[PDB]
């Protein structure tokens, strides 16, 4: 607001604030035809302004710190204490990498953006993002919750974002860190400080991993899950790590869409942490995604697609980057939950995986414990199959222990009686992806309870119930073995995949029960 509030955080000499950015003011400030280099902004033929996020076109996770001090050191996930990206900084090493970040936002133009975090006025965090590049104000305008005029007079920040991407780190060798670049947090200042990557979505996910942090310790799962409701108030969620489809999928003309990515389960139901979604534009065809597509129009923010010279899109091309975007409010969606995203209890919750193995189902239904043991687990394959296994579908976000987050999103799931499926909307034996349309009718069967007191039959070593039959799906695809020339090849890759799961899972048995979740898992004993 004042010059004096902005010196408190630091940040001296700033000639003119603009607060509160309009999107009219964003749109004309991205597209000022005398700006250079990643500011500038271009029109395309949908109306929509296009960026480029520049050399970096996705998080850095090898470039995040959290300061470790007396309020961090006990209760956090450490790197340096299973794999995790909550790398340990000091308080001195963290004031400087603040004092690079305020000289950078001196004596420059700012953009002062103030948010909403959560959906729920008891447990949002209020946020206010400070930057220098107008897109990265347009950014956050999309995807935080954007607060009235009544809340924005009484506004009080909760954690400050400071975005200094233009700056970078002279001293990271002596300092022993990643790069030149980084992504900090420090929660007895309760900052996040960026220097060095444009990437707008270090926001998000800094703020989301916050609220990973706060949620969990007062009983309130926090997901990384995309969630929408029916017209019968039915609730699903659906887990997943990045491409495996919580956005294509949730984006659905049947049901209301309460977000796509981030959400709260706490006493009343299910709510979500942003104000828009993020979707991702390779390859993107109307016909498949008509929602997402036509919210693509002006204040949808695209990231590095390629515009031709008469200002068309090309979305097939990825030779920026696979992961070309589009932010949008979530209001460009047309069936949504409003005038707050949040909805009642899930009773459908729902893994999704992309298996680049060829292994899994397309849908199967799964026990309370193998419910457990694959949300521990994490799993996707992206094409020779490379396998991730990230805790909870979110291992990049969390601030505390997995069990954690399980044992509170156990605790709502049995309250409600909701019931889990996995989903690979992947790969089978053809090698190519299961198509959208049938994967959008096993989600369809599975919220209608078509599935939940159906016939199965059971997937040797994994041990998932499968439906014999599903309607709109051709029932030769739902056994995987089928799609191969024999059995024979399926077991070959099955097995290879159990022993990875295995071995991911082993770190967890250190428990009593983890330990017990182990026979809910794959099964191998030879070889
Ligand atoms: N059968 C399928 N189901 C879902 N998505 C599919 C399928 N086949 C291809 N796709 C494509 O896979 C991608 C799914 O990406 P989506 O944006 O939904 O990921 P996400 O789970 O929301 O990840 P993030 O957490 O990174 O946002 C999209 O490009 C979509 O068009
Ligand atoms: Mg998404
Ligand atoms: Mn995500
Ligand atoms: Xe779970």
């Amino acid at each position: 607001l004042t010059p004096q509030e902005l010196e408190a955080y630091g940040i001296s000499d700033v000639h003119d604030i603009v607060y509160n950015p309009s999107y009219d003011l964003l749109y004309q400030e991205e597209l000022d035809p005398s700006l250079t280099g990643y500011e500038r902004g271009v029109l395309t033929n949908l109306g929509a302004v296009a960026v480029d996020t520049g050399i970096f076109t996705g998080r850095s996770p090898k470039d995040k710190y959290i300061v470790r001090d007396d309020t961090t050191r006990d209760t956090f996930w450490w790197a340096d204490k299973g794999k995790n990206d909550n790398k340990p900084l000091s308080p001195e090493t963290w004031q400087h990498l603040k004092g690079l970040v305020t000289r950078q936002l001196s004596g420059k133009r700012l953009f002062v953006v103030d948010a909403f975090c959560g959906a729920n006025p008891d447990t949002r965090l209020s946020v206010r993002f400070i930057t220098e590049v107008a897109w990265q104000a347009h950014f956050v305008k999309n995807m935080f919750i954007r607060p009235s005029d009544e809340e924005l007079a009484g506004f009080k920040p909760d954690f400050i974002v400071m975005n200094g991407a233009k700056c970078t780190n002279p001293q990271w060798k002596e300092q022993g860190l990643n790069s030149e670049n980084f992504v900090a947090f420090n929660l007895t200042e309760r900052m996040q400080l960026i220097g060095g990557t444009w990437y707008g979505s270090e926001m998000c996910k800094g703020m989301f991993s916050m609220m990973n942090y706060l949620l969990p310790l007062k009983g309130i799962a926090s997901m990384h899950c995309s969630a929408n409701v029916g017209e019968k108030g039915d609730v699903a969620v659906f887990f997943g790590l990045s491409g495996t489809g919580k956005t294509t999928l949730s984006t659905d003309p049947k049901r209301r869409l309460i977000g796509d990515d981030e959400h709260g389960w706490d006493d009343d139901g299910v709510f979500n942490f942003e104000g828009g979604c993020y979707a991702k534009t390779i390859k993107l065809s109307k016909e498949a995604e008509p929602e997402i597509y036509n919210a693509i129009r002006r204040d949808a923010l695209l990231e590095n697609v390629t515009v031709r010279e008469d200002g068309t899109i090309d979305f097939d091309d990825g030779s920026k980057t696979e992961n070309t975007r589009v932010s949008y409010p979530i209001y460009h969606i047309d069936n949504i939950v409003k005038p707050v995203s949040k909805a009642g209890h899930a009773t459908k919750v729902i893994f999704l995986t992309a298996d680049a193995f060829g292994v899994l189902p397309p849908v199967s239904r799964l026990t309370a414990d193998q419910t457990q043991y694959h949300f521990l687990s994490g799993f996707t394959a992206k094409l020779e199959p490379t396998p991730t296994f990230s805790a909870c579908f979110g291992a990049a976000f969390l601030s505390l222990h997995p069990t954690q987050y399980a044992e509170v999103l156990v605790k709502r799931m049995q309250a409600a009686g909701a019931q889990a499926y996995l989903v690979n909307t992947g790969w089978n034996g053809t090698g190519k992806r299961i198509s959208i349309k049938d994967t959008r009718a096993i989600i369809d069967a599975i919220l209608n309870g078509s599935l939940d007191n159906a016939e199965t039959f059971t997937l040797p070593m994994f041990n998932l119930a499968i439906p014999t039959e599903l309607p709109g799906v051709d029932t030769k695809i739902l056994d995987p073995r089928n799609t191969y020339a024999s059995p024979e090849q399926w077991q070959e890759k099955a097995e290879t995949l159990a022993k990875l799961f295995i071995d991911n899972f082993d770190k967890y048995t250190d428990t009593p029960a983890g330990a017990a979740l182990v026979a809910a898992g794959p099964k191998l004993h030879h070889h």
